[PDB]
């Protein structure tokens, strides 16, 4: 029975309890109410942001904006990681693949959410306190002015199905329930509790959105794109250590 | 029973149809060859260099550049077929004309493997329209390059034939990854989002129907989708190389259009 909902309710307060920055509470700021965001669009805005805005990730420009990147990225594994436990059947499977299904799950979700602070004109950073230009993203140079812009590219097209965030609590419970990451040992239950999941986020699509006919499709149809920018970003990953203090390099991988 | 699924039904009798006037070998007659239906005869099977001499004499240099050019001309012969049945889909043949080409640049890779599945069990593939079968282990024991072509294929198949999706539920899926909006250089995306909102809605009542006790197999289905195209990246990179390895072997003018990224 529609016992489904009860399952949509649970994860998207756990939703809102996980992650600070709401997907509507950021579009108002990039929409407008408020109290405004710093916004950076060139050289000398980007050294006044680090002054007014909270860059508590720090010497050459094109490097730590990709250092403040990972830094949030690292910050982000971690709600991602009290959402998963969340998900009911989660924390009962096996131990070893909680760990893979959230280490090949991450990224995913990162990007699905980034795509949430991201207008066709930039992205907010810094819990929304900021507003990085897209045409400065792409400003930067050699192989970090294209790191960005295949996102940008890729939240135009999401951001087109006008998912909130109710929705989007089952969508990435969805992804990090994938039955196909490689080296799971168990994959029933995760099959079992990804299919329960599914079956949650069709039902809230047809009555979140009586308007969009076969949204329900179209969002299962953006997990392709999804993990093609997943691919080319870590083919990039390796193109920037192939060029360019240890104890930081074992924080991040 | 109701006039929104008539609608769609009939669009799916439509599709069923028009897919078995455009592929010779149906999923159904390769399953009967591959299990042993006294429907259809029984294949000639070649394992090694021995029983591959052996088959030209039963079905109709440089061994391993033989069986990829073989290939080459079987996947044009489908790019025919598979543009038969694009004619078909309602709304197709009424698109932009560069946007149906465009279509079936990127479309044809994708359908390729699709139905390529409904030849292969986990051993090999059926191919010669079904009167041989190349053991899956003989195609890796190729040389360097050509022994990792067709083994990802085999990945997927068995993954994707584990579905059990028959002819029926294919002719609308096959439809589906044709007119899909994403491909890039695109004209006008809109009515090709409108015909494919019908498509899957046509799928889902098509998938509920006849597979009704397995649950969820829509959403399933679609998600194979990430497995197709990243088996056509790996084609193409496979491409780059012999096409600098073998600078005397020749790719087929028709295969090198969708050769382009
Ligand atoms: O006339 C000759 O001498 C000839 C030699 C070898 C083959 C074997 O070939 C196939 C034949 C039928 C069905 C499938 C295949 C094989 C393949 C692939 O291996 C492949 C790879 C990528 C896309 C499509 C295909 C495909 O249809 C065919 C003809």
């Amino acid at each position: 029975s529609a016992d489904l909902r009860a399952l949509a309710k649970h994860l998207y307060d756990s939703y809102i309890k996980s992650f600070p920055l709401t997907k509507a509470k950021a579009r108002a700021i990039l929409t407008g109410k408020d109290k405004s965001p710093f916004v950076i669009y060139d050289m000398n805005s980007l050294m006044m942001g680090e002054d007014k805005i909270k860059f508590k990730h720090i010497k050459e420009v094109a490097i730590r904006i990709f250092q403040g990147c990972q830094f949030r990225s690292v910050e982000a594994v971690q709600e991602i990681t009290e959402y998963a436990k969340s998900i009911p059947g989660f924390v009962n499977l096996d131990l070893n693949d909680q760990v893979t299904l959230l280490k090949y799950g991450v990224h995913e979700i990162i990007y699905t959410m980034l795509a949430s602070l991201m207008n066709k004109d930039g992205v907010l950073i810094s819990e929304g306190q900021g507003f990085m230009t897209r045409e400065f993203l792409k400003s930067l140079r050699k192989p970090f002015g294209d790191f960005m812009e295949p996102k940008f590219e890729f939240a135009v097209k999401f951001n087109a199905l006008e998912l909130d965030d109710s929705d989007l609590a089952i969508f990435i419970a969805v992804i990090i329930l994938s039955g196909d990451r490689p080296g799971l040992l168990n994959v029933k239950p995760i099959e079992d509790i990804q299919d329960n999941l599914l079956q949650a986020l069709e039902l809230q699509l047809k009555l979140n959105h009586p308007e969009s006919s076969q949204l329900f499709a179209k969002l299962l149809q953006k997990m392709t794109d999804l993990r093609q920018i997943v691919t080319e970003h870590v083919q990039l990953l390796q193109v920037i250590k192939k060029t360019e203090h240890p104890l930081l390099q074992e924080i991040y991988k």
